[PDB]
């Protein structure tokens, strides 16, 4: 009957208005908090309505119909959201495709920065606005958030808050909580948005496989049938997250915590601390397990893989199954390998019996599928251990700079926020994958990757730049990130015209937290690429050198500007000669 009733009966009062504040703040990203906690509570109370009488009058009609109709309604939507009137006049499903579109990936809000009196004091005042408040500010930041965890990272942040408040130390309790607090919120943000963007760019069936490859890394004791059920289940959840059913979405998800809990000891001996759990951690719990332990019964592949006489029948006959075997049971075995590897692994397996099966001796051909993975496996191992050598080598901001240098090489045309963002992301993933296990490197590694190259192609979906970008973000999913590795120089790329004052610093830099400090330095190395394109890392590193040894300099002067007045203009010269 009333399906607004249904979601509002399953999630219960509290989560399903949380979740409708979610999805009105991705949807409507420029509204004033106060007027969107209006239309929540208008939705939840027709929600209480229907549940009342479900036969009452219109509450029959879709969510989106519903939520979109609200949306509609809002004040000012053609003055702060001139796009998004015409969604207005048309019906759904027509509507919310609309709405989906206008989403923002980078409305550049002002930062969150932690103030932890004026903070804690609006959360001592009223710690439901104050929660709210964090749900909405986070999701009109990040759009395609997994609403579900949002709501869970409310709860740390209330625990935060809670624990923090009282404290002797209030500012030294908080801060560094609220900080590995936002860097959970980004990553976990990132990883969401790879699954929508895999969903838009590729479709429901890269979606599938990247998830079975995941989760038979994940539950390697679980068979074929529990993990492509999981499989089909999450992916359902997600698209529905992806496609702004939040509720759906979060009905759905609890489902699947249920039924994996009760199937723990088929799947993972890890999930039994996740099964132990409230609702909202346990999801959570789940979603970030680590990978069990290999059973020791894994079967030999060789046999029904390569030997097997009858392989181009099988394959002809359900190429779905039969490759999702292959997928599953590959990926079971090797954590070792990032997930984009395993999907390659795959499409080469696929490839190799597309070849051998339009052929005189099939079995002959495709006898060797398994040493055609070799190469495969061994140039991205090496790209790890060269890059997590000169990480350990030179250490984080340093090697920041080095993927600043070298993806600004690659696509030139990026705005300079863009690539000393990509650049410093890239760093972070370094600090986090490097100093693991050495079996754990490489899909650490590889999959944070795919992470920041996939920001970097949505927000080129966004301001198209590049060609060599446009075509590494969508020729394939699998091959992104080779395809991106062998990006080199764009030589039909005219230097940028030289212009001083982008090289000019001023007293200003040396009031900046040391992270702010660094972006103004990383800023001005990405255009020191622009304009000499062909100087090479060296070069550039010895320069920025220079003009890092100038800031702490003029930094610690008696008359700061006089400092960088007097020495700046020399530098910003000299360097220009240091270059190509
Ligand atoms: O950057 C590349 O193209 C090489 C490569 C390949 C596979 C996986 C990772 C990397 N690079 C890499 C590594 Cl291994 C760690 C931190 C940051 C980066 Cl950019
Ligand atoms: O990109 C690399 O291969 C690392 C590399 C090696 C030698 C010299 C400089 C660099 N990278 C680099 C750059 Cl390009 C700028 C500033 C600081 C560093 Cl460590």
């Amino acid at each position: 009957k009333s399906e607004i009733a249904h979601r509002f009966n399953d999630l219960g009062e509290k989560h399903f208005k949380g979740l409708v504040l979610v999805a009105f703040s991705q949807y409507l990203q420029q509204c004033p908090f106060e007027d969107h906690v209006k239309l929540v509570n208008e939705v939840t109370e027709f929600a209480k309505k229907c549940a009342a009488d479900e036969s009452a009058e219109n509450c029959d009609k879709s969510l989106h119909t519903l939520f979109g109709d609200k949306l509609c309604t809002v004040a000012t939507l053609r003055a702060t959201y001139g796009e998004l009137a015409d969604c207005c006049e048309k019906q759904e499903p027509e509507r919310n495709e609309c709405f989906l579109t206008h989403k923002d990936d980078h409305p550049n809000l002002p930062k969150l920065k932690p103030e932890p009196d004026a903070q804690c004091a609006a959360f001592q005042e009223d710690p439901d606005k104050f929660l709210g408040k964090y749900l909405y500010e986070v999701a009109r930041r990040h759009p395609y958030f997994y609403g579900p965890e949002l709501l869970f990272h409310a709860e740390e942040y209330k625990a935060d808050f809670t624990e923090c408040c009282p404290a002797d130390d209030k500012a030294g309790c908080l801060i560094p909580k609220l900080d590995a607090l936002k860097e959970r919120i980004l990553l976990s943000s990132a990883k969401e948005r790879l699954k929508c963007s895999s969903f838009q760019n590729f479709g429901e069936r890269a979606v599938k496989a990247w998830s079975v490859a995941r989760l038979s890394q994940k539950f390697p004791k679980a068979d074929f049938a529990e993990v492509s059920k999981i499989v089909t289940d999450l992916t359902k959840v997600h698209k529905e997250c992806c496609h702004g059913d939040l509720l759906e979405c979060a009905d759905d998800r609890a489902d699947l915590a249920k039924y994996i809990c009760e199937h723990q000891d088929s799947i993972s001996g890890k999930l039994k601390a996740c099964c132990d759990k409230p609702l909202l951690q346990k999801s959570h719990c789940i979603a970030e397990v680590k990978e069990d332990d290999l059973p020791s019964d894994l079967p030999a592949l060789a046999a029904d893989f390569a030997e097997d006489k009858e392989i181009c029948k099988h394959y002809k006959d359900a190429k779905d199954v039969f490759l999702g075997t292959f997928l599953y049971e590959y990926s079971r075995r090797h954590p070792d390998y990032s997930v984009s590897l395993l999907l390659r692994i795959a499409k080469t397996y696929e490839a190799t019996l597309e070849k051998c099966c339009a052929e005189a001796d099939p079995p002959a051909c495709y006898a060797t599928v398994f040493d055609q993975f070799t190469p495969l496996v061994e140039e991205p191992k090496s790209l790890v251990k060269k890059n997590c050598d000169l990480f350990e080598e030179v250490g984080e901001y340093d090697f920041q700079n080095a993927l600043i240098v070298r993806y600004t090489k690659k696509a030139p045309q990026v705005s300079t926020p863009t690539l000393v963002e990509i650049g410093r992301t890239l760093g972070k993933v370094g600090s986090r994958c490097c100093k693991l296990p050495e079996s754990e490197r490489l899909p650490c590694s590889e999959n944070h990757l795919a992470l920041a190259l996939n920001r970097l192609c949505v927000l080129h979906e966004k301001t198209p730049v590049s060609e060599k970008i446009t075509k590494c973000c969508t020729d394939s999913l699998a091959e992104r990130r080779p395809c991106f590795s062998a990006l080199e120089l764009d030589e039909g790329y005219v230097p940028k015209e030289f212009k001083a004052e982008t090289f000019t610093f001023h007293a200003d830099i040396c009031t900046l937290p040391e992270d702010e400090k660094q972006i103004k330095k990383q800023s001005a190395l990405a255009e020191l690429v622009k304009h000499k394109p062909k100087a090479t890392k060296e070069q550039l590193k010895t320069v920025l050198g220079n003009f890092s040894a100038f800031v702490a300099k003029c930094c610690g002067a008696e008359d700061k500007e006089a400092c960088f007045a007097e020495e700046g203009p020399k530098l910003v010269a000299s360097s220009q000669l240091a270059l190509a």
